[PDB]
DNA sequence: GGTTACAGGGGTTACGGT
């Protein structure tokens, strides 16, 4: 279980006789597109369907998962294209290990994102964890790969590892750009509008990256904390109905699986947007004030009162 | 080398106090 890990950990392995990369590692945004050779397991998956425009190809699009990310994130966005015919991974179930020899990544709405090489080949194995025992069906011939005896322990592996686990929290002074995050704060103030709501939070921990609060505006009712101690937030939908009048100038709320961002005008920010498709598992929920998981942020707050 | 498929998806100036 744990020579899993110890390659996975790496950032990049090998089996057989050719090299991995790790999702975790994968998600970085390179600029330059490169050729990578992949191995996780199937956190969501689309039928194979002609494509409406362009060269119309077969496509289905899977989002691999390994250790390296947190079971909350669905994984790596791949969009697996032939222009052959309808010779595409055959995905019953989730939870199924799936090889994918010869795709590259490439950076698109800042997210990184995989797409096929003309001659990948894929392999493809069941979720042994499942009570159905036809949770392989047969794959056409023509992009398989006939995998070794290596592989499929590592298959085996990732359906028990994957099984067992279905965050990691951070303060507010080490989130950055581009990053999906989960932290506590308290609320300072909020802001409705016709079109989201706006929480603006503290963990009373200076970013570099937020705006600098002035003391010294005239008519102002933020009573603090001063510089850059402070994230906006913007809640779209139905985190908007659920947050507008409910959470309040004051409340303690843990936010998980929040993804930051830069607005325009080059401050950080936490945006949740809508999400009926339950992918993200983004949360916000009040915390109660007296607990245990809070008394960092009020100690923080005596040093700025 | 990266349309198709993505989606989703979107909002003034750190107040305004709706």
């Amino acid at each position: 279980s744990l020579q899993l890990n110890e390659l996975l950990n790496a950032g990049e392995y090998k089996i057989g006789e050719l090299t991995f990369q790790s999702i975790r590692s994968s998600q970085e945004l390179q600029k330059k597109n490169t050729i990578v050779n992949l191995f996780g397991i199937v956190k969501d998956f689309t039928p194979s369907r002609q494509s409406l425009h362009g060269t119309k190809d077969w496509v289905t699009t899977v989002y691999l998962w390994d250790p390296t990310c947190d079971t909350s994130s669905i994984g790596l966005q791949i969009h697996l294209f032939s222009k052959q015919g309808n010779d595409l991974p055959v995905i019953k179930q989730v939870g199924q290990p799936l090889l994918l020899h010869q795709i590259t990544l490439r950076s698109y709405r800042d997210r990184t994102q995989g797409l096929s090489k003309d001659q990948f080949r894929y392999a493809l194995w069941p979720d042994f964890s499942s009570n159905s025992k036809d949770t392989l069906c047969p794959q056409p011939m023509p992009r398989l790969m006939k995998t070794g005896d290596k592989e499929e322990q590592f298959a085996l592996l990732l359906n028990k590892i994957w099984d067992e686990q279905t965050v990691s929290f951070s303060l507010l002074s080490q989130i950055t750009p581009h990053q999906r995050c989960s932290f506590y704060a308290q609320v300072i103030k909020t802001w409705y509008s016709d079109k989201n709501f706006t929480l603006y939070v503290t963990d009373y921990t200076e970013n570099e990256l937020f705006f600098p609060m002035s003391p010294y505006t005239s008519s102002s009712r933020w009573r603090g904390p001063f510089g850059r101690f402070s994230i906006r937030c913007i809640l779209w939908d139905e985190h908007d109905f659920y947050c507008r009048n409910y959470i309040k100038e004051g409340d303690y709320v843990v936010m998980k699986n929040v993804r930051t961002k830069i607005d325009h005008l080059g401050y950080l920010e936490c945006i949740l947007h809508g999400d009926s498709a339950k992918r993200y598992n983004m949360s916000i929920e009040k915390v109660d004030s007296e607990e245990p998981e809070l008394n960092e942020i009020k100690s923080r707050k005596r040093l700025y009162v």
